[PDB]
């Protein structure tokens, strides 16, 4: 509350550390469904169904331009990529499997770097 604060957690390296995670997600062999925005002209149904599209290149641009206020808003966009994927793709598809694989990969790096 006013003039009552928990001890200050050091967030000075968060930007660099999120950038490292994102580089590792970009270079994963199963990243290909997620590298670029889904083409809303060429994929019927995507625009109407997926209210907030997100992909690794859009996260990269937001990160590089100071559009994440803190490390939690970064994680929320990474999770959105995978949540969108599950909304539009069957679990038993190459893309559906890729999304589960990458969500796991992310959640481990997140826990090991920050928790």
């Amino acid at each position: 509350s006013m003039s009552v604060k928990k001890p200050k957690r050091d967030d000075s390296k968060d930007l660099a550390l999120c950038s490292m995670i994102l580089t590792e997600m970009e270079t994963h062999e199963d990243a290909w469904p997620f590298l670029l925005p889904v083409n809303l002209k060429l994929v019927p149904g995507y625009k109407k169904v997926i209210k907030k599209p997100m992909d690794f290149s859009t996260i990269r641009e937001k990160l590089s331009s100071g559009q994440y206020p803190n490390l939690e808003t970064f994680a929320l966009d990474v999770r959105l990529v995978f949540d969108n994927c599950e909304t539009f793709n069957e679990d038993d598809s190459d893309i559906g499997r890729a999304g589960h694989n990458m969500r796991k990969y992310f959640e481990k790096k997140w826990t090991d770097t920050f928790k």
